[PDB]
């Protein structure tokens, strides 16, 4: 028993980070097979942040303008292009240690692990949520530009995010590793600001019933409600409407307790009108949306990988 | 910017880990050169844990008893031994992926990962901390013994904590990796519980500091209070006293926001006898013991690792 925030073993993702150097700039890249992926902003000075032209700054770049260093190893770059905002450097040797690997762009309210990194070298590993605003709640400072986030489904790797900037609030910004942003946000320094954000209501839910798993059950009680008197007073507290999809993932973490899912909703409306008023929640005097029902089920029934 | 529970790379120690089978129980072994190492219950059946008598128990085994499986690779056990509460099995291949590694025994308020493992496969890694009672809050379900803490020092993995048992209570006892328990805990069922826990202070003024660098400044205030003044406070409420010693770690923090430790004393002062009246810090509605001062300057300052 117990529940924590987890993430993935990092293994398999340590052993693709590489440093991009181009000129003043150095930042991490995502070594896979022969190809290093990098945010395309590392060819920008500080001139060009405020209104770069990619296109012009590509152009006068040759393949010898790119330092690629692989621990001591130095790694020859034979071609370059831009896809979307992701810089591709074709490199002379394929990464022996290329884990199976696929890209995949995820969803508003999904979690993902992310190995932070400086001058390619990993530094730590968290769990953190896609807000529904696009943006993430991470832990970066200057250097981490080209840290990964991924998940790993049983022996492949899964690769959704890769870091490109801090928005002036405090949380982060990237691109899937096609290049293409999460939110609408651009790679360049302008007035840009996150959108308001909600609360992610499947989440709670997951996680009301992780704290039942866990013999936290002061907060249930008899009464049951309907998805539409749930979702008028989850509309009043900026919580995301509940749908019948989500009832069904919810589905096996009814199961295990035996609490359906409606009736775990009352309690959840309570909580909301009343507060939790001093008790806690599985150690937290918030309701924590950051847990989807598949972390919880990992967590609380015991999946491993490869 | 940002903070998050953040947990080192598991990289190399995911290389480290095997499954051991011994009869009918199976769990996880450490594989370091030419030595598995794994808790001494694997020993034991259903009717030994009760009461059970190891030096018997192991006189009575011979090397062909125990299945030693890295991946699909089997290893051959050369030889065995007992250190205290750890078995240790000679195998006839030293391990390729064996990291520079030392055998390191915490104190409470430290901070370790874990990463959590199943039948030798890694399935999730997670920070947490020695409490002052000698157990951690992790999360394990059956099949989790074995699994290891750890520390990364540069280029240095020290393992601190192997995972033997879960008490009633939900949280969790192990030993050090000489086999020696942290806590008064014996690796037999019997009725054994942990004694009083207390709020790791020092992790407190830390956390506060990490708040304050990250923009959340509404708890500070002008007065400034002393040691033993702030520890009369302190022991009402069932904190940690602090010494000189905590107020020297916490220099590099102080330095960096120009707030003296024991002006953040009087702000803590104050959120014990207050409360945080629907505030947060850091996202938090309680106030967090789990960030060391050198977690905090890691995350805050950004030191990374081979
Ligand atoms: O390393 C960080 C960074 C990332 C982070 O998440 N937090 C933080 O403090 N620093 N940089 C800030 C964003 N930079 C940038 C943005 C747009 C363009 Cl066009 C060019 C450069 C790169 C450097
Ligand atoms: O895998 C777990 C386990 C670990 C955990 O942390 N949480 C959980 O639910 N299960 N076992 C419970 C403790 N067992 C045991 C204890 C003492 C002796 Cl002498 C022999 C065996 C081994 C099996």
């Amino acid at each position: 028993s117990g529940f924590r925030k987890m993430a993935f073993p990092s293994g398999k993702v340590e052993g693709c980070m590489v440093q991009v150097t181009c000129g003043t700039t150095t930042l991490n890249g995502l070594w896979l097979d022969d190809v290093v992926y990098c945010p395309r902003h590392v060819i920008c000075t500080s001139e060009d942040m405020l209104n770069p032209n990619y296109e012009d700054l590509l152009i006068r770049k040759s393949n010898h303008n790119f330092l690629v260093q692989a621990g001591n190893v130095q790694l020859r770059v034979i071609g370059h292009s831009m896809q979307n905002c992701v810089l591709k450097l074709k490199v002379d040797t394929a990464n022996p240690k290329t884990p199976k690997y696929k890209f995949v762009r995820i969803q508003p309210g999904q979690t993902f692990s992310v190995l932070a990194c400086y001058n390619g070298s990993p530094s730590g590993v968290y769990q953190c949520a896609m807000r529904p605003n696009f943006t993430i709640k991470g832990s970066f400072l200057n250097g981490s530009c080209g840290s990964v986030g991924f998940n790993i489904d049983y022996d492949c790797v899964s690769f959704c995010y890769m870091h490109h900037m801090e928005l002036p609030t405090g949380v982060h910004a990237g691109t899937d590793l096609e290049g293409n942003f999460y939110g609408p946000f651009v790679d360049r320094q302008t007035a840009q600001a996150a959108g308001t954000d909600t609360t992610i209501t499947v989440n709670v839910l997951a996680w009301l019933y992780a704290a039942v798993i866990n013999g936290d059950r002061w907060f249930l009680n008899r009464f049951t409600t309907t998805l539409n008197d749930f979702n008028l007073v989850a509309m009043k507290y900026n919580y995301e409407p509940l749908t019948q999809d989500h009832v069904d993932i919810l589905g096996p973490l009814s199961a295990q307790t035996g609490i359906a899912v409606l009736d775990m909703c009352a309690s959840l409306k309570e909580l909301l009108q009343n507060g939790m008023n001093g008790r806690t929640i599985l150690g937290s005097a918030l309701l924590e949306d950051e847990f989807t029902p598949f972390d919880v089920v990992r967590q609380c029934s015991g999946v491993t990988f490869q």
